[PDB]
DNA sequence: ATGAGACGCTGGCGATTAGCTAATCGCCAGCGTCTCATCTTTATGCGCC
């Protein structure tokens, strides 16, 4: 339900998309079932960069943490 | 062929004799703990018909 809204913006995209339903249960399996608790920042560090490969991201549904 | 009818110091004292709520104020109020769990609810932090 947290993760239906942690937007994703590529910096080729045009405009803010929300994670779909694979991208969601990525971001579970990779870091959500690995650290007790994700940070804002952790979950930008250690998921977009390593999957997503992307240069920045920008989270429009959750803050700091 | 006579013998009834016509009735007092009290009031103003003392002095017994007896008896009763009420107005003012002050005091002073059972309390001590812990455990255990149980649920809520609030402050801040995130979303458009």
């Amino acid at each position: 339900n947290e993760l239906t809204k942690v937007k994703y913006v590529t910096e080729g995209m045009r405009k803010p998309a929300f994670l779909s339903g694979e991208q969601k249960k990525a971001i579970v399996d990779l870091l959500f079932k690995t650290n007790r608790k994700v940070t804002v920042k952790q979950l930008k560090e250690d998921y977009f960069k390593k999957i997503e490969c992307f240069d920045s991201v920008e989270i429009s549904g959750v803050e700091d943490r």
